[PDB]
């Protein structure tokens, strides 16, 4: 059922490391590479980022702003339809993935060489290190509309959320989840990871014990996935330098 993205028009291997759809059903990716590049899919046009160096996680927020991580440690950030970037003031950060924006332009991101994900509020001058703890590359993050936020934690196989309430740190339930990287929350609190070594996306139903496996066919290496409002699923499709789509949707009486 899954469908492949048609980028056209593109002068490098798509190499898409990140994955970001926004709210009229723009895609954007990022294309990792020494001369990395934010691909988006209306066409296909490249937006004036410059100088990303392998640029490894993106998000779209709702006014249309796009923020960006890359192997120069630091998140840079684009407004619609801008062509000056400006790069936000995280300090420290070794090897950043993947990032979030929650509805309070928050952004948080899994800051892999430090074991940690930091975050940063809306025009503060200074990040915050969010209290998980026992973190082996953390690859992905993801932050729902309750302030949950969502880590994979890649090494020890397992993704942990931190609970806005408590502040603790549960194990969320995955069956069995293997290296996982990509992460997304949808607007019903179901959790999606990409198990990026083996293949697979799963999904975790909010408040749920145990959870499924996608059907999706032929991934090579699942790095990034989102979600739109159709529950739509993208996923970054690294090895295959494509993205894939699948739609959840109903069919009438079938």
């Amino acid at each position: 059922g899954q469908t492949v993205l048609p980028f056209t028009g593109i002068d490098f291997r798509l190499s898409p490391s990140g994955v970001a759809v926004d709210s009229a059903g723009n895609v954007y990716v990022t294309s990792e590479g020494m001369y990395g590049r934010v691909v988006k899919l209306a066409g296909t046009t490249v937006l004036p980022f410059n100088g990303l160096y392998q640029p490894q996680g993106l998000a779209v927020d709702g006014a249309g702003t796009v923020y960006v991580t890359d192997f120069n440690n630091r998140v840079v950030t684009l407004a619609a339809g801008s062509n000056n970037q400006t790069v936000l003031p995280f300090d420290g950060l070794n090897y950043p993935e993947g990032l979030a924006v929650d509805t309070q332009g928050a952004v948080y991101v899994a800051d892999r060489g430090n074991n940690r994900v930091v975050k940063l509020a809306a025009g503060s001058k200074t990040q915050t290190v969010l209290p998980f703890t026992g973190l082996n590359d953390p690859d992905g993050v993801a932050v729902d509309n309750s302030g949950n936020v969502y880590v994979t934690d890649t090494d020890n196989n397992r993704v942990v959320k931190l609970e806005a309430e408590s502040n603790n740190q549960v194990v969320l339930p995955f069956t069995d989840i293997t290296a996982p990287w990509g992460i997304a929350v949808d607007e019903a609190g179901t959790v999606y990871v990409t198990e990026h070594n083996t293949n697979q996306v799963v999904k975790l139903l909010a408040g749920s014990t145990t959870s499924t496996v996608l059907p999706f066919t032929g991934l090579n290496t699942p790095l990034a996935v989102a979600v739109d409002s159709d529950r739509t699923v993208y996923v970054a499709d690294r090895g295959n330098d494509r993205v894939v789509k699948l739609t959840s949707l109903e069919h009438h009486h079938h």
